[PDB]
């Protein structure tokens, strides 16, 4: 999160890590055995880490539990972004408390200009890098389906949305992929692509979550 603020320990208790030696992806719990994040951050080995506020410090609230499954979206395309969403089945549910929460998936679509918390552990940096070892936060509205389109012509499908800032300065980074985009209490979108991050009229670009519900109920129904 380039631009953004320290969240506070515990004060996004959906927020996980995704762990494959290192931290390399955001997630989000949505059920104590489910979690959503981007199809982008697939890899074998990953291990779900939830309760966390420092990512290289055991601080108390952790727990840490094994990917049992992992559900690429079946029309995920990894050329143009497209239905960029994963399920990650965990070994074991999650103790549900005040540090680890679900969050609730939406009803309706979220309507351009809500302001929404975007989170995680990506670069801090537009240009060069560093990453931060505690959750940073990013409060940025959903920006017009006109603006979004003016920004990447030709490449916004309707399972997209854009976020952010257009005058730079303020986005989501590397890092920051597969984590939460929250509005009103719902998860709505997914960190998922851009060009670069915080750069002038190259907001974040975002899975857009209300499209994929009945898929999301349909599979954890099933597996
Ligand atoms: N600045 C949007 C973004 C986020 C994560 C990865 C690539 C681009
Ligand atoms: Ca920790």
């Amino acid at each position: 999160i380039v631009g953004g603020y320290t969240c506070g320990a515990n004060t996004v208790p959906y927020q996980v890590s995704l762990n494959s030696g290192y931290h390399f992806c955001g997630g989000s719990l949505i059920n104590s055995q489910w979690v959503v994040s981007a199809a982008h951050c697939y890899k074998s080995g990953i291990q779900v880490r939830l309760g966390e506020d420092n990512i290289n410090v055991v601080e108390g609230n952790e727990q840490f539990i094994s990917a049992s499954k992992s559900i690429v979206h079946p029309s995920y395309n990894s050329n143009t972004l497209n239905n960029d969403i994963m399920l990650i089945k965990l070994k074991s549910a999650a103790s549900l408390n005040s540090r680890v929460a679900s969050i609730s998936l939406p009803t309706s679509c979220a309507s351009a200009g809500t302001q929404c918390l975007i989170s995680g552990w990506g670069n801090t940096k537009s240009s060069g890098t560093s990453y931060p070892d505690v959750l940073k936060c990013l409060k940025a509205p959903i920006l017009s389906d006109s603006s979004c389109k003016s920004a990447y012509p030709g490449q916004i499908t309707s399972n997209m949305f854009c976020a952010g800032y257009l005058e730079g300065g303020k986005d989501s980074c590397q890092g920051d992929s597969g984590g939460p985009v929250v509005c009103s209490g719902k998860l709505q979108g997914i960190v998922s692509w851009g060009s670069g991050c915080a750069q002038k009229n190259k907001p974040g670009v975002y899975t857009k979550v209300c499209n994929y519900v009945s898929w999301i109920k349909q599979t954890i129904a099933s597996n």
